[PDB]
């Protein structure tokens, strides 16, 4: 009985290439973080070529600096801040979106990695020794992960943070779009604190926001992409209803492994671990041999 | 008896991946250092596009440079320095926050690393040889760390430095917010030292601070994030009341290891070492075998 409990070695950097994120979470994260960076890079580029935020039509009686004053004054205060702070909300949401994958990498990745390596090495050993009564090591190990919750708790944490951030960004951009595309100019007053009773200046002045066009374009692009990537976040968040293949069911054609009685797919570590195992089954060497073998029969 | 005291080798770069910081301290440090850098990067970017700090409405009778003089003069002196020095306090607190993890890395990390490697190699040897009377090497070694204090002293040093810096930054930003969001302009005088009795200049002039909006936004963001990450610092600082799993209790199902009588969780090196051991138990190979083994029984 107890002979295949002795730990010998990993006889290589054998795995070195396990994937610890299910490729859809990976694509979604890359896109959602990258898009605002490209947008605001272009934004800052064009704004540093324009070299101004607004332009006011000052009266000729002013000098240079006397007009620069009103042009700087009217850049301060219907909300104008949804325009003043646009290139900052995007960086903010980009960084907030980068955070959850850091959370994953530092709190769940190494545990999951060790578990995957253990299960895979055990399966390879079992097949290799029984192709030529022991205890169901892998069966009992996977039975242990049937009332724990840490892995799935952390997973759902990451997914819900991502969904919340994307939803908020969407409604912000939407209000921007539905508010600014009706005009781009406004009336500004200057004589307020000391010049209040100074008749040497106009009672009003006009100024125009000179980036509304580009910002509206970027808003449309970002909103479309985000509403496109929301459903994938939800489909990922629905773990116990995804599509699997039961690699543990392909392994049951050898003399003494198991016969998996019946699953239930509840929210627990068993389901998430099975998902990661199926994603990484590309590296299990014995898998293809057993597949063709059960095909011959 | 004395046979398992001979040092043979680490038969690989076996561990090469121990984690020397408990993932919550890691996340907190990354966030707290990174956030002000992103904020002040954006600040310096926008301020170099604006190319000015204030704007004063000089009388038309001035020339160009004669108005530049008042515009530069009134940028000097209710505190205006809380506005003048804003992009510097943030870099200061970022660097002060980076310091404690350097302190940890240089005074505690290598000792802890050697200790972890020793304990883990010893446990693996013990299991591997007794799965097929000796002295409790690991039990006595962990007994030695029961009246020393260096590790926990350094740990608490780092945590309290972090908490102090975060608290001070919070109250600074709070005073900024509660002071500047009532106005953005002030009255300035010029004729003071030589032009005092020079009637060729106005008795007053107005100037406006042209970054109050952006700085207030950054202040809100930073204050919210810092008050969010304070509780985690405290929860970390409360070492002897955290949640563990007693991996040394899972190891006691083999013939001659121990039976852990009773803990007390006082402030000492034993508790902190147990925390680090539980964090790094992902690499102990025998751990999962023993877990499934005690499950079968």
């Amino acid at each position: 009985v107890f002979s295949d409990f002795l730990l010998k070695d990993p006889p290589e950097s054998k795995y070195k290439g396990l994937r610890l994120e299910l490729a859809v979470d990976k694509l979604v994260s890359c896109i959602a973080v990258g898009l605002p960076l490209l947008l605001i890079s272009l934004a800052f580029a064009q704004e540093i070529t324009l070299g101004s935020q607004i332009s006011c039509f000052a009266p000729t009686s002013f000098s240079w600096r006397q007009a620069a004053y009103v042009d700087s004054f009217c850049w301060a205060a219907v909300p104008l801040w949804l325009h003043k702070f646009f290139p900052y909300i995007l960086l903010l949401v980009a960084v907030l979106l980068y955070l959850p994958n850091l959370f994953w990498r530092f709190t769940a990745a190494p545990h999951l990695s060790s578990d995957l390596k253990f299960v895979m090495e055990e399966l390879d050993k079992c097949y290799n020794r029984d192709i030529k009564r022991d205890y169901p090591i892998v069966e009992q190990y996977l039975k242990t992960k049937n009332n724990s919750y840490g892995l799935i708790i952390k997973y759902l944490i990451c997914r819900v943070v991502t969904l919340i951030i994307v939803f908020t960004a969407c409604i912000y951009l939407g209000y921007y779009i539905s508010l600014f595309s009706l005009t781009d100019e406004f009336t500004c007053n200057i004589r307020t604190g000391i010049l209040r009773n100074d008749t040497a200046l106009p009672p009003l002045v006009q100024c125009k926001l000179i980036a509304v066009g580009v910002f509206r374009l970027l808003s449309y692009i970002n909103l479309i992409i985000y509403v496109l990537i929301m459903p994938f976040i939800i489909y990922a968040m629905l773990v116990p209803f995804r599509k699997t293949a039961n690699v543990l069911k392909v392994y049951e054609v050898l003399p003494t492994f198991s016969v998996q009685q019946a699953p239930s797919k509840t929210y627990d570590d068993h389901s998430l671990f099975l998902l990661f195992l199926e994603e990484n089954v590309s590296e299990l060497k014995s898998y293809k041999f057993l597949k063709v073998l059960e095909n011959i029969k």
